[PDB]
């Protein structure tokens, strides 16, 4: 995924826990030789994927624990570090922000060539309920999904409950949720 | 399940969509024979799924969705219908609600002896996160698990965040939760 990922996952685990704490977690990925991410340039999903797996290790929480927990702070640090107006541009309630994620995707995609998003679609259930499918070209993100949905639901100030329904990991077309907001 | 489970979903969708609503459910069900639930008395679990399952296409929502309601109602259900004292015994947090909740289900199977109640185990995190194991000889009611999780926020007056981590529909041992609260 582009370097803006990585940088963001770096920020997190710093702040969180120090840079010596960071250090190791780079070293034990195998990434002792990168002295900075490039925010605009591509790496591998790998680097990602061995990142949380690095720091699950040191720090000693799962993985999916690690993603959902990135995936909150994503949407702080957005709002912090040049995508403040992206973000609010993309709605003021949790349901219209999903609505309009596709498009907030594009628009970064612009600028990011070869940028590969995920793709969201909603099926409103209610005026406070939804069916969200997710459809991505990668693997194993689910719970950062989950984490996003979170920090989405403390940018509103919503309250959301969210149950996974189905398992991309399983040979299910793709991971499908049912939402619940305030 | 015994009966007080059905009784608290046909009160949960007769108080939110009326009584003709409830009887078309009940009729999509098969379970028209059924003159009232007896609050006590032992029923096959297939009457609880039936009865989801027809709410589910009535109501144009998918079941997981209704069980999470249905998850956070309990919480008001039993506090009101006869169960307040011991829901009140269990405590005053979160955290130690669900510590209690092993014995809170002993209790209530003093009086039901057949009782089949789930087991959870609590490994907290932090002062503000836990990770909650549910053990349940049932299939399906994670999503209420859920629902309940928010009610108990809603009772003591703290925000809660649950994200489910592994999930025993997908072949994993049990259902893991991670709970972040007030
Ligand atoms: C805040 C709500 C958002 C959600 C729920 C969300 C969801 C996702 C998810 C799940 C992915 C993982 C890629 C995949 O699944 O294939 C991702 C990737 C990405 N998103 Fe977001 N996103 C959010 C907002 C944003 C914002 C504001 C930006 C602004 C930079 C952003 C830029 C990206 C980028 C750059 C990628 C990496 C894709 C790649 O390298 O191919 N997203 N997003
Ligand atoms: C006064 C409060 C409560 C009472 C009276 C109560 C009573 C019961 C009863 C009678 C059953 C049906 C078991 C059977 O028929 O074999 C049950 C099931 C259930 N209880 Fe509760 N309970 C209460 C609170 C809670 C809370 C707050 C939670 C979760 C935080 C919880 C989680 C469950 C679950 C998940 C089951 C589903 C059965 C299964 O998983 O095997 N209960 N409880």
């Amino acid at each position: 995924m582009y370097g803006l990922v990585n940088k963001a996952i770096q920020d997190m685990i710093s702040k969180h826990h120090g840079e010596d704490t960071w250090e190791a977690i780079k070293q034990k990925a195998g990434l002792e030789d990168i002295d900075f991410f490039v925010g605009m340039e591509a790496y591998s999903d790998d680097v990602t994927y061995h990142l949380v797996g690095a720091a699950s290790e040191v720090l000693g929480k799962p993985a999916e624990e690690l993603l959902i927990a990135f995936g909150e702070y994503w949407v702080t640090y957005t709002s912090e570090e040049g995508y403040g107006e992206l973000l609010a541009s993309a709605g003021d309630s949790l349901p219209e922000f999903m609505e309009n994620l596709d498009n907030l995707h594009a628009r970064v995609g612009l600028s990011f060539p070869q940028l590969r998003p995920p793709a969201f679609e909603c099926q409103h259930t209610s005026s406070k309920s939804m069916e969200l499918h997710y459809q991505s070209t990668r693997a194993g993100l689910a719970p950062m999904v989950l984490g996003l949905l979170h920090g989405l639901g403390k940018r509103f100030q919503t309250k959301v409950e969210v149950t996974q329904t189905a398992f991309r990991e399983t040979g299910e077309d793709h991971d499908i949720f049912s939402i619940k907001y305030e």
